């Protein structure tokens, strides 16, 4: 359901993983920063609370196109969770959600997707489990 | 182009990238090999043939993915798809011509496998490893390795057999 290329946003960063949001624009979790070639004070890091966004002064994934990214999702929608496992494995989990979310380690700032209309919608990284599911925001 | 779960069986090895064609089958290039995925380089059963290196291993390592067709190239003139994955993430899907088998000197070195070429960025040495595949039907269909690619020319090697 979700297409290659939103799969390849998704690049293991640190200890787990993070999402490209534009060519210049990256998510992930706090718990796993430990920058791409750019020096750590080149770039903007702004921590909201074991989520943290991570501004280029250059695009680094011009291949990318710019994806909206909402601080959650309405109650009820069917997010999915895009984990990626270091043995290439993808692993795409239904959760019904829009900082807490119920199914249908490493895999920290993986992102949460959701599709309306003829676009995606990202909506935070994963923060921890244990079918339980959270999701940081913004 | 090709779904999530081809692509997923791509993954880096060593100086460039493999590709898990069934659970214990894993194709790659001699050439990329490190000086294996947590196995005894004594347990792994390698067959070399030219740049082409198949690994089948004694346990099934890669258990998310299914068995995938494998074969020796394709007929000349065959229109495949070279499924390049580059260390940032991006993915490359270009397509080849494949023609016939040849021989070339590329780095000082004397490769050989079937010749195929880009159709309307460009390859690197880095992308070695990485799979030719072309659809017969509903199945995909697995013919080689990126093994080498001309200096400035779109000509590229598929590392066969």
């Amino acid at each position: 359901m979700a297409p290659p290329s939103i799969w390849s946003r998704i690049v293991n960063f640190g200890s787990g993983w993070g999402f490209w949001v534009s060519p210049s624009l990256f998510i992930t979790s706090t718990h796993v920063i430990p920058f791409f070639g750019v020096p750590t004070k080149q770039i903007q890091i702004h921590k909201s609370g074991e989520f943290c966004r991570l501004r280029f002064p250059k695009p680094i994934r011009t291949d990318v196109t710019g994806m909206i990214l909402e601080e959650g999702a309405p109650e009820g929608t069917v997010a999915t969770l895009l984990i990626k496992r270091p043995t290439g494995e993808l692993m795409p989990l239904a959760a019904r959600m829009g900082q807490m979310g119920m199914l249908l380690p490493g895999d920290c700032g993986c992102p949460y997707i959701y599709k309306r209309g003829n676009d995606y919608v990202v909506i935070g990284v994963h923060t921890a489990a244990a079918n339980t599911v959270i999701c940081a925001t913004q």
